[PDB]
């Protein structure tokens, strides 16, 4: 038996058991697979980075050799516009696989329980999820829990069940994602050796660049998915983007060698409704995930794990499960539309975007670095363009 049992171990399930230690509860983790593994999103935001200071981690981040970032740098290839997005507070590009390992024992640090094993089940008692399976060695073990929490990324665990919703994806944006590291990169000239770069063409096709270690770079190019399935495996269409999307690939990349295989994955914007309810909730990407092109994920997830922890310790301690669960929910939903907002706007609008970089700008730099959960002008001029645009 435990207050809390997690699914997951990535941003989101790592910080919520650290908030829920944090708040007196105990808190079993089960994770699937074994520290360190790779996982794609590496540029962190600035209230990621706000975060990792609270949890006392800045040294280590500087002594894992993970670059400062100093903003993103964001270049439109049909046009040749260029606009740079400041860092809000002083944050990082990360290897995953170490960044993860990190927090993970963070989180072991605060007494969070971990287990290697993959939850395979749910236990119900009617309505009410009071429980799970899961499977370690060759074998299937039960554990009880006041509150379920689904940490499970991109697998969407209580989705796939039918305990949560199902996904409602967002048809008209369906992406396909390749990418590989390579080392031997040409840098920006300091001070923006480290930036985050973005390239684009038409809309929906573009390319990430980030330094994610002294040496090391990761390299993304990102299509529609019919685009992909067309003229393109993982090589193929890294290819492509590499001649078609802009010279500046070809040119940062003459010298550049690979390291490892490139891989693919998908690149839609999906939402899971209902995300919360009586014994369980989703937080991070087990139940929303947006267009990764302002790097926003891993914040967004440690963000609605720590908010997740203080609903749960309300229901943990007595108080029935719907005002707290359905303020999270409400309190996740806001932020995630104003972050969802900011893309669509972008990707109608990408030169109309940049722009607004030179206009007395503060707000945009706010909302990029993450401040998206808390009568800012921006949410509203993205809102209300997109909703004429709709209308249109
Ligand atoms: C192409 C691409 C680029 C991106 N770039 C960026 C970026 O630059 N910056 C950024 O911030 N974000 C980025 N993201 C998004 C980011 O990767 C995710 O939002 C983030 O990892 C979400 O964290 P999570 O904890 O929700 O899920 P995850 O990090 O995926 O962690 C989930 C964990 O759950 C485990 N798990 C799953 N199912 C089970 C099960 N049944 N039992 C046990 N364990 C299970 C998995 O092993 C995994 O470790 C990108 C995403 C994509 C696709």
């Amino acid at each position: 038996h435990y207050d809390v049992v997690i699914i997951g171990s990535g941003p989101a399930g790592s910080l919520c058991g650290i908030e829920c230690r944090k708040k007196g509860l105990s808190v079993l983790c089960i994770e699937k697979e074994q520290f360190p593994r790779f996982h794609i999103g590496e540029s962190l935001t600035g209230n990621a980075g706000q975060i990792i200071r609270d949890l006392g981690l800045a040294e280590d981040m500087d002594a894992a050799g993970f670059p400062d970032k100093p903003g993103v740098n964001v270049i439109g290839s049909l046009s040749k516009n260029e606009f740079f997005i400041p860092i809000l507070a002083p944050t990082w590009q990360v290897r995953r696989s170490d960044f993860d390992d990190m927090i993970k024992r963070k989180a072991v640090e605060h007494g969070v329980e971990y287990k290697l094993g993959m939850v395979t089940d749910v236990i119900k008692d009617g309505e009410k999820v009071v429980g799970a399976l899961y499977k370690a060695d060759g074998v299937e073990h039960q554990v009880r829990s006041k509150v379920l929490v689904d940490a499970s990324g991109q697998n969407t665990f209580l989705s796939r069940k039918g305990v949560a919703g199902k996904r409602q994806i967002e048809f008209f944006s369906q992406q396909i994602a390749s990418f590989a590291h390579y080392k031997g990169v040409e840098r920006d000239l300091p001070p923006f050796s480290t930036n985050t770069t973005i390239l684009y063409s038409k809309q929906y096709h573009w390319s990430w660049i980030i330094p994610i270690s002294p040496d090391t770079d990761s390299l993304g190019v990102v299509i529609p998915k019919d685009l992909y399935y067309k003229e393109c495996n993982p090589d193929d269409a890294i290819a492509w983007g590499m001649d078609h999307i802009s010279p500046e690939l070809k040119r940062r990349f003459k010298n550049a060698e690979r390291q490892g295989d490139s891989q693919s994955m998908a690149d839609f914007s999906y939402r899971i409704e209902p995300f919360v309810g009586d014994g369980w909730m989703c937080i991070g990407d087990a139940h929303r995930f947006l267009d990764p092109i302002f790097s926003s994920g891993v914040s967004v997830a440690m963000k609605e794990g720590i908010r997740a922890a203080e609903a749960i310790a309300q229901v943990v301690a007595g108080q029935d499960w719907k005002a707290p669960f359905y303020a999270y929910r409400d309190w996740s939903n806001g932020g995630q539309q104003i972050w969802a907002d900011l893309i669509r706007y972008f990707w109608i609008y990408p030169i109309f975007f940049g722009y607004q970089m030179q206009n007395p700008r503060d707000e945009v730099i706010r909302l990029l670095g993450g401040c998206c959960f808390d009568g800012w002008k921006a949410p509203a001029i993205f809102r209300n363009a997109i909703e004429e645009y709709d209308r249109k």
